[PDB]
């Protein structure tokens, strides 16, 4: 069954790490972090891994029941509503945020006609009080009192808090899932260029801010609309990297070329960092099976 | 080219009308309204019809700019914004669409957030701009709603701090009430130019053509800010389905698929049902309310027949 990339522009493509659109093409060779995101995880023949889910409104959304007290606690079951098993292979529930930093978002609630409330709320993901994988997470209001115990309970995100330095904002530093002494389990693995000359390529969107100064990314490393499409396809994978070419439709012709490795990740010949200039018509292509020796084209 | 469905279970589909998951399916035969939804429509040869765009992050969404506060005689602080198409272009009035793609094709008062980022950047604070976001209202039913000439407005909690002439985003999130007053009525269009203006370039109205037959519903239950009340919205057909009919393109051979939804587990049938060739479904059933099925169903092409084949009663 032959290997197939979507025909999306980035004008028709979504973040896989938070609900947003695509920006723009994105390197940084000289980011010194190691690169192991827990959204936007699938191999090439369609293995979801990580935390990773294909709902676009699951990512980092969290469904639960507030159990007490401005500061709340609420306990999180599975996005579709059944138990979360803590024994089960994963790090955290599918759709958990997978970066250190304040979460800003809605929190709604429908009572078991029943009566409703939302407020505005924010989720801190490095607090020692954010513990998906054992079940419960805390929250954050402004407002003081109109939150209530017992009932079903949704978050949907929005953007940051801030990003100022005691908010701890960082995309590539993942939460303590289970708390600060317990090991992190189940992980999707990092990812590298492994080629002298290269680095990673990201899908790069902006994230909105509720305060202060700023203009924060998040970066991923296959948009969710590619993820969808890997599960769907199930296409086994014939070597260990594929090259695809971005090409620009109109033209017919190649603007640059890259490896996608079987992991589920790019990387490109370029020795500088920033947006990548392209037209808005163009699209990745997969060309043929290559192996870890290729000398991809310099972009 | 064969025409195909993706292979998804209704806890894999989310909502073609507002970003929501699919919760269950639905259907009411004595629905006295047109239904006529102008987002989540799509042929079954790929081609996008009404205000529908591919984004599931573009439903329900606008991006623009505030020019200034504004008077209003309801309840909270107002503000006028212009709106462009979703990816920043300037939004032209004389493209063939009803509205810019991505408008709500609902009355109501729909609740989210508006951000803003600043253009302009400060050198004291590392060259880096200013933000600021607040809860906000539209109520789509209002006679200052104008999508289609460029512009909308929006009502807020917070008295003063939204800036003018700045980039603004608005992220929906639910409805604001469902309260009489608050004009929630998910078949009834807006007026996109304004009161009294006829709405153009629409998707055409649905309707099944046999007797014994009613629409079904993708149905999912929408936030609400405060107040009593349930409400939901249905779309004709999930957003993934609008995706891969748009990626696939494959001929229609007739003016009717039949499908039938199954049980993978047991490989077995659990109803047919027509998939019509402007992107709706049809099922013989003469009850309203939920269809109670197991978690691991999907519909799956059998074959295309015409409009005089007889279903099997659901
Ligand atoms: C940078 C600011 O951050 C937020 O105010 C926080 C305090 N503050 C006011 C002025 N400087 N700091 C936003 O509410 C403002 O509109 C503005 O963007």
């Amino acid at each position: 069954k032959p290997f197939t990339l979507p025909i999306l522009t980035l004008g028709e493509l979504t973040n896989s790490r938070f609900p947003l659109p695509i920006d723009v093409l994105y390197t940084n060779p000289n980011e010194s972090a190691i690169v192991q995101c827990q959204n936007g995880r699938c191999t090439l023949d369609g293995e979801l891994q990580g935390t990773t889910q294909l709902l676009p409104t699951g990512i980092c959304a969290f469904r639960g029941k507030v159990t007490q007290q401005t500061h709340w606690n609420m306990t999180v079951t599975n996005l579709n509503g059944t138990p979360f098993d803590p024994t089960e292979d994963v790090p955290a529930p599918l759709g958990t945020p997978d970066f250190s930093g304040q979460i800003y978002g809605v929190i709604s609630q429908r009572n078991t006609l029943p009566a409703n409330r939302a407020h505005e709320a924010v989720i801190a993901t490095y607090s020692p009080k954010f513990t998906p994988k054992l079940g419960n997470i805390q929250f954050s209001t402004w407002e003081t009192q109109d939150v209530s115990s017992g009932q079903p309970t949704k978050f949907t995100p929005v953007g940051l808090a801030s990003v100022d330095a005691n908010s701890h904002f960082d995309q590539w530093t993942l939460p303590s899932y289970s708390g600060a002494l317990t090991l992190n389990m189940n992980l999707a693995p990092s990812v590298a260029p492994v080629f002298p000359g290269e680095c990673l390529l990201f899908f790069r969107s902006f994230i909105p801010l509720k305060g202060g100064y700023g203009n924060p990314a998040i970066d991923c490393l296959m948009p969710q609309e590619w993820v969808q499409h890997l599960y769907q396809e199930s296409a086994p994978s014939l070597s260990d990297v594929a090259l695809v070419r971005y090409v620009n439709p109109e033209t017919g012709r190649t603007l640059f070329e890259a490896k996608l490795h079987r992991n589920g990740f790019l990387t490109v010949a370029r020795n500088s960092a920033g947006p990548v200039v392209a037209p808005t018509n163009g699209y990745f292509r997969f060309d043929s099976w290559v192996n870890q020796f290729y000398t991809l084209a310099p972009m």
